[PDB]
Formats: structure tokens, sequence, C-alpha cells
């Protein structure tokens, strides 16, 4: 009855932009993005050398994601009288409860050189502090890739410094297929 959706990858990648563009040329699509369930800043930890633990699960409100999740769900089943979700984040295929629930999953790469350049011209909130990204970001993510190497499902794997067209009509190519095949 319903499709969904798992677009992960690297911090600044393209994943919002992505779900984005698949999302307008998809009908009655819907997107939950992982950055709106990051607990605040009060409530982030820090590690033994006082920075802030935000690139780990504990960073985020997971089972405020799943309310999320099922009340698209709920919504979905009277959206009709096929109902598409996509979720994106950078922190989704390493969490246990949800991986049954992908029926395509997307991962967008790039590698540390380009990943630290782009980081830095990004502004969040709180700012990065000086050295964040070879302190915190890029540690955790590398943590991420290892949690992924026992995965238990197909994930495709994507060039992250393609452009966003490029990316676009790659992944929507094959998801039109993968939606034919259901
Ligand atoms: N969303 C927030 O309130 C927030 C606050 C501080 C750091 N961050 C950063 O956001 C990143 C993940 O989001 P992106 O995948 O969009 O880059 C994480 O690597 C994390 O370090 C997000």
């Amino acid at each position: 009855k319903t499709f969904i959706i798992g677009i992960s990858g690297v911090t600044n990648s393209g994943k919002t932009t992505l779900a984005k563009n698949l999302q307008k040329h998809l009908p009655n699509c819907s997107v939950i993005s992982q950055d709106d369930f990051f607990k605040p800043e009060s409530e982030i930890e820090t590690d033994k050398n006082g920075f802030l633990q935000y690139d780990v699960l504990e960073a985020l409100n997971m089972e405020k994601m799943m309310s999320a999740i099922s009340c698209w769900m709920e919504s979905a089943r009277h959206s009709v009288v096929i109902p598409i979700l996509i979720i994106e984040g950078f922190l989704l295929f390493n969490y246990k409860p949800l991986d049954t629930i992908w029926n395509r999953s997307y991962f967008l790469t790039i590698p540390y050189e380009e990943c630290k350049r782009r980081r830095s011209t990004r502004v969040y909130q709180p700012p990065d502090s000086p050295g964040y990204f070879d302190g915190h970001v890029w540690p955790m993510y590398l943590k991420y890739r290892q949690e992924m190497q026992d995965i238990t499902w197909e994930v495709v794997y994507l060039d992250g410094t393609k452009s966003e067209e490029d990316l676009f009509l790659q992944v929507y190519e094959d998801l039109i297929q993968e939606l034919a095949k259901q």
C-alpha cells in the first residue's frame, strides 16, 4: 500500500535537496527530516575533549520521529479515495527499529577533504566549535559506516559530489523501476 524511501549519508551531502527534488516529481509524497528531531543543546552531552555529542543517535529524539512516521502512515491510509514517504537524515541506517521499513535505501557519500570543506561553509546552531569536524563529525561518521558493515538490507551508495540534477535523475530512474516491481 505504501512505499518508504530512506535517504541517508554523510553530513552536508545534499540529502534534503535530493528528497525535495524527488518529492516534486512523485505524487502523494511526503518528506520527514531527521534534523527536525535533534534534542536541544542543553540536552546534548560532551566528550572527554569538550565536544558536543551531536553525531550519535543519543542526540536525537528517535521515539518522537517514530511517532511522526506513524502519523504519516495513518494519514496515508486516507490519502486515496501509492502513498510515498521519504525519510532523510544523516543517521538512519543504524537505527534497528526501522530496519524493515525501507522499500529502497540511498546513501550519499563525499570524501573527507571535500566534506570538511563544504561543512565549513555551512552554519549550524550551535555553530561548529573549532576543530569540530576532525574531533567529532568525521570520527562519528566513520563509526556509522563501521556499524553499517553489518547492515541487513540493500543500500544504493551515491556520489555526493555529482550535481543536484545528476543525483535527482539517477535516483528517480532507479526509484521508478522499484515502484514498478511493487
Ligand atoms: N539540527 C541541529 O539543531 C544541529 C545542532 C548542532 C550540530 N548539528 C549537525 O547537523 C549534522 C547533521 O545534519 P546534516 O546531515 O544536514 O549536515 C550533524 O553532523 C550535526 O553535527 C545539527
